């Protein structure tokens, strides 16, 4: 099957190479440090001794390194190696990082798309694994069938920085969820209530219900029509002080939840207490 | 001809409660400070009480769903002889202390008293995924739980009359985390003119659903006071600058998510970067 090369053999790059081998692709691997190659040599990979050698083995080149700086250090070490190849860069970073990297690649005669892996290394290979892609549509089309070995492809558009924007937005969502878990569990723990049962039987079911409610809020964001949905900001601005006061009586810091309470209060002070929660998005933009 | 009930407060939530009692065949008497809000309920079979006194005299099970504890006290103190030998079920949002203060007054005026927390928005009332928490004397709860089971799934959480409110405010803080995450993520995609609806339905919800299951493992680690490799705080502390920098380039404020990033960084500086997210709970206690 179609050869592939993988540059960077940390946790995610190891899993990517492993899955290409499992599906029968001739897989060439490279890493700054040689030791991380050995688990992949053990299951049939070729270890390339140089960046040049890895680039010559395949026309599809996958880069999965620490950061954009490291990607640039790899590219600049063999600047004639990239011509007429397709580079698929799965290295985490900002939208700007992806645009800057694409500029260099184009100037050196390569084709370039950026991807964001929304998945833990163990999930690689499963349909559960969402991988976002951005950059020129024709470049993606030319390699998507091979890339579909790693997970479910989701192309998100032409601007090569979009996959990173989507990735970082999803991670922001997760950091909010974790903020809520932390505050809720601290409050019950302050009254010597075990965390396990509370989370399994009360917090997860409640978060599941409100996670579905997010589709209503998203519709209201698009329509710029911030109806209350039966839960007005005026009413919420009376429950939030109670959450703060009980937290303080229990000795629990309010640092993780006070920001959104100040937003809710600001909207009431603008005269729009009869709206609902979809109004907050525009306030931080 | 089912067991009579009285409902005090006909805002969005109180309207839904009264509606459900009528739908299930109960003689339902209703009262509101602003009397016009009774008319949609008279239209579906309710009796409108002209006074607090008359609403209290119509039933033995008396439900109050107004705004805050101050409002409940204003209602109680207007007819101090009306409450004797009744069961008051107070579903009005407040702190644990508010529930204890209210119960003291009720007991002194010859009433029985339970406090509850409605974990549902109005349209959810009557469906299986509506959870209502209850606390106070177990025999008082026993006397009315079958009637109350019309609103949702009863969850008794103990005898201290303040416990339902502690549980309620903890679950609400969980939800405000989730909503902080939605708000930041949708602002990021909206800053690049991406519709909220498709992103939320096909990318954000499935991601949040996966990460929600991970919360069981974190809760176990909280109980065992044993945190963690896994996803070490050290790695998380590498995603955060990418999210902050991309937010700044897009003109999106970081006020909703910066707190958790600062907590994480404090734990790394204590020498415990190899621990996991469950360590955060103890830090805010
Ligand atoms: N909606 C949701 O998503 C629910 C989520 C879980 C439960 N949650 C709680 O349940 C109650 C009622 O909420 P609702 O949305 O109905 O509030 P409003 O629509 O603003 O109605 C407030 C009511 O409180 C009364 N209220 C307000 N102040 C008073 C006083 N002082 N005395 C008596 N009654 C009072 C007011 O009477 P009014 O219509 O303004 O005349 C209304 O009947 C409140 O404590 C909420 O925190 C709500």
């Amino acid at each position: 099957n179609s050869p592939v090369s993988v540059f960077g053999l940390g946790a995610m790059g190891t899993a990517l190479a492993t899955q290409f081998l499992r599906k029968g692709h001739k897989t060439t691997v490279w890493n700054r440090t040689p030791a991380k190659a050995q688990p992949l040599i053990a299951i049939g990979a070729s270890h390339a001794p140089t960046i040049d050698s890895a680039a010559a083995a395949s026309s599809l080149l996958i880069i999965c390194q620490l950061d954009k700086a490291s990607v640039m250090q790899t590219l600049q070490q063999a600047p004639t190696a990239w011509a007429a190849k397709t580079i698929v860069d799965l290295t985490n970073g900002t939208p700007a990082h992806a645009r800057e990297t694409a500029d260099w690649a184009l100037a050196h005669g390569a084709r370039y798309i950026h991807g964001g892996i929304m998945a833990v290394p163990f999930m690689i290979g499963q349909p559960d694994a969402m991988i976002l892609y951005s950059g020129p549509a024709e470049v993606f089309e030319g390699v998507k069938d091979t890339l579909s070995v790693l997970g479910t492809n989701t192309y998100v558009g032409e601007d090569v920085g979009l996959a990173s924007l989507h990735d970082l937005a999803l991670l922001s969502g997760m950091y909010g969820l974790f903020s809520g878990f932390t505050h809720a569990v601290a409050l019950v723990q302050s009254a010597n209530i075990p965390a396990a049962g509370f989370v399994a039987t009360q917090l997860i079911p409640w978060l599941t219900a409100m996670t579905q409610h997010l589709n209503l809020l998203a519709t209201q964001v698009d329509e710029k029509d911030y109806g209350d949905g039966g839960s007005s900001l005026d009413m919420q601005a009376k429950a939030a002080p109670n959450i703060l006061e009980a937290s303080q009586a229990q000795g629990v810091s309010v640092e993780l939840i006070q920001p959104i309470f100040k937003l809710i209060e600001r909207r009431v002070e603008e005269g729009k207490g009869s709206e609902g929660l979809a109004a907050l998005v525009g306030m931080i933009m």
